[PDB]
């Protein structure tokens, strides 16, 4: 599914992402915009055999179980396929762990390249949630 800008903002807010760990809602919306273009089915296969999944392009190396190494890593305790659901619950809950892992939102390259240092409030402008 491809979310609308404010539709996603509303959903993320519903899941308590607004100001989570000091990161305003606009940061999360901006991140999704440039990581997957608001597409929950977005998948990115890296040249290392790993894959980034979903709306927030979470990498399979550490955060989910893709069936190749059960019992290993999988810090979010979920099958990577769960990150491809139209229901963003899994992606959001896993993102909360990622953002608390010590590198803030810098764990998302698209965010650090196109969102960081900008007025992310623009991403929720007109949403009046």
């Amino acid at each position: 599914k491809v979310f609308g800008r404010c539709e996603l903002a509303a959903a993320m807010k519903r899941h308590g992402l607004d100001n989570y760990r000091g990161y305003s809602l606009g940061n999360w919306v901006c991140a999704a915009k440039f990581e997957s273009n608001f597409n929950t089915q977005a998948t990115n296969r890296n040249t290392d055999g790993s894959t980034d999944y979903g709306i927030l392009q979470i990498n399979s190396r550490w955060w989910c179980n893709d069936g190749r190494t059960p019992g290993s890593r999988n810090l979010c305790n979920i099958p990577c396929s769960a990150l491809l659901s139209s229901d963003i619950t899994a992606s959001v809950n896993c993102a909360k762990k990622i953002v608390s892992d010590g590198n803030g939102m810098n764990a998302w390259v698209a965010w650090r390249n196109r969102c960081k240092g900008t007025d992310v409030q623009a991403w929720i402008r007109g949403c009046r949630l």
